[PDB]
């Protein structure tokens, strides 16, 4: 069931945005890591004296690196006479952000019809106001709410060049990698309490939860089209193996954003161009399952996949889940940073096409005890 | 004239350390932009609770990059019970130069024969103290005083791998990178005074001045058998063309370190593979010079470089200059993080044959006016 309850018009993800000590170093890895084009920047060369930001991108996926200048380089502006291309930006919030919780996302941007409106609604609805909404060079409205932690969610709207100020980036320095990964499927936040989190998102967005024993409890919240989701995990205290989710808010200093989904449209030309660079400043990925999860597959997915085709996702370490209206092609990486906090997930859908519906197979919820069952083969 | 008053038996450079604020996407980046192999960690996987530090190699080169993790994990600890590796390392001196400096080198780490000793003997001729004489394992002494800025002098010294606590990392994590990087020639430093500057250093460490109008004074510190140079800079003010050292001091908020000075056993192979990689997550150069420049090598170097490795200077975009005793190759990155603070100088020396001596060439000094000049072909 959908109540399409949104009170305002949602369109897609736009951006993610990691606040970074430096973010050039974090961009390069990165790019060099997913396959992702340096694509625009706004820094000391375009005339911005208060952040350093650059933008990778992979077909319509967008990431955006942002790090603070010294304070000295724009000591005589005010907010009517800033230089940043970012309104939101402060030196002291970003400092504060990256000191508490290390490498990690600031802001889940998603575009919308009128981000002034967005705003509003959603204030008069219960959420915590973090940056009013800005008009820059009377083209785009950015506006931002708390989500949950130090996360905040961004509403971008445009009337018609990411964002003014920022400037298309060199073709040289532009080279045009790309390893198949398309869009941003999903943002996963980790909190201490699922319950209250999960009322006061969807009190002021009114997205609708979406159609789902070790280490949490979990929630999707989801736009109209269920093109935005938005889960949300707790801990589950007290078991044998401690909780990641509580491993992740100990690290992080509290709740934030523990992993975002990046669709490829080519999941093993996507695995094969990151694996082959893990060990050359890209990322690595988690212990691949025991060959007997891939004994396994043929009687869950063989109708689904060749034999082939299941002894390529064996090489590449890739997992399989099933739903009742498609299945799930996913696997996880390693901590991004230092911290045991952020990772990222690659994953491919098939099944549902109308154009190919939100959440099609769902997020891997069947893989937890397919893998201890499967890690069962210490007898074998 | 080398007086050979050095205060203490010094060795050879031993290691620059970063102080980043994510050390994992730093080190990783330069692993790949410079050739230098993943050899030793100290992290959460070691027992260190309180940084993460991992440990570059190539040939004799050692760059250590080293983050905080958060407070909280090791809140219970005091300095006797610590589990850091580097037990000069403080949290809130970290935060504080990177949120003040941004990416940079916070110690220049040289060998030699007595930390204790060295340490002593310098703060006994007016060496700041920045860090006591620490005895790890019995085994190994590290002791610090202050350099320029907030940049730190680390002596380490042996009994009889890196360090006690570090760990050999994993054979499938450490690919075998190798671009022909071989040990640290130099390490410059930009200071507001040169006078104050020299005389601070040479008087604690006895190091003596080693035989050398746009931009900067500059003088080099040199120990006994002239293999550990020190030089720094001071700005000249006043001139058409603002100091590149005036603009580091602005953006650094105040003195550091300028560059690196990594030498190459074969610099056309470690530019070749250094391009290739700039605009895939590696480092990016200086523009190179007019052809101008390069047919006026003929008439200087003609008797060292053949038309063919001519030519291959010019391809790479290489520097050449020349001493009464030896001939220089050089070339420079652009600034290695957001700020146009620290860079990266590669060089290789030919002449001076003994092993071969220190400085063999100098530094390059006669490249500011043979550019110039060759930048006045703008009527060719
Ligand atoms: C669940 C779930 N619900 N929702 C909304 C999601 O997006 C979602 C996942 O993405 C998801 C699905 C399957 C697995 C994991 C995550 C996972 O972490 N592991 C094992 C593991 C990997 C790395 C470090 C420690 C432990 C799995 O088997
Ligand atoms: C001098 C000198 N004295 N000592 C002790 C040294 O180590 C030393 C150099 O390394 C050195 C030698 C030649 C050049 C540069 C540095 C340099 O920066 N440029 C142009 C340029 C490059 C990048 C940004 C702005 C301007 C040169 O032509
Ligand atoms: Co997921
Ligand atoms: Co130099």
């Amino acid at each position: 069931k959908n109540p399409k309850s949104d009170k305002f018009k949602v369109k897609r993800f736009h951006h993610i945005e990691f606040w970074c000590g430096d973010a050039t170093n974090v961009a390069r890895r990165f790019s060099w890591g997913l396959g992702m084009r340096f694509s625009a920047k706004s820094d000391l060369s375009t005339g911005n004296m208060v952040h350093a930001s650059y933008l990778l991108t992979s077909g319509d996926l967008r990431f955006l690196f942002t790090a603070p200048y010294s304070p000295s380089l724009s000591a005589g502006e005010i907010k009517p006479t800033t230089t940043a291309s970012i309104p939101s930006f402060d030196h002291g919030s970003c400092r504060s952000f990256f000191s508490s919780h290390g490498l990690g996302v600031r802001a889940v941007a998603i575009e919308v019809e009128d981000a002034e409106s967005a705003f509003s609604i959603s204030v008069a609805n219960g959420a915590i106001p973090s940056s009013p909404p800005i008009v820059l060079n009377e083209a785009v409205t950015i506006a931002e709410v708390k989500l949950y932690g130090d996360v905040v969610l961004r509403y971008v709207s445009y009337k018609a060049e990411f964002l003014p100020g920022f400037e298309r980036v060199e073709d040289a320095s532009s080279f045009p990698l790309d390893y198949g990964i398309r869009r941003l499927d999903h943002a996963v936040g980790n909190v201490p309490e699922l319950g209250p989190a999960l009322t006061y998102v969807a009190g002021f967005t009114g997205f609708h939860q979406f159609a789902e024993e070790s280490g949490l409890n979990s929630a999707v919240l989801a736009s109209n089209d269920e093109m935005v989701l938005l889960p949300i995990n707790e801990p589950v205290h007290g078991t044998k193996r401690k909780s990641q989710i509580q491993t992740y808010l100990e690290h992080n200093e509290g709740a934030g954003l523990q992993h975002l989904a990046l669709m490829s449209e080519d999941i093993f030309r996507t695995l094969r161009e990151m694996r082959k660079r893990s060990s050359i400043g890209g990322f690595d990925f988690m212990p691949s399952p025991p060959p007997t999860y891939y004994q396994n597959l043929k009687k869950r997915v063989g109708d689904v996949l060749s034999d082939d085709q299941i002894k390529e996702c064996e090489e590449l370490g890739i997992l399989v889940d099933r739903d009742d209206q498609g299945t799930l092609l996913q696997i996880f990486t390693k901590p991004l940073g230092d911290r045991p906090t952020i990772f990222i997930e690659i994953i491919q859908r098939v099944g549902c096409m109308m154009y190919q519906s939100g959440g099609c197979g769902g997020f891997g919820k069947g893989n937890f005890s397919e893998l201890f069952k499967s890690i069962e083969e210490y007898e074998k």
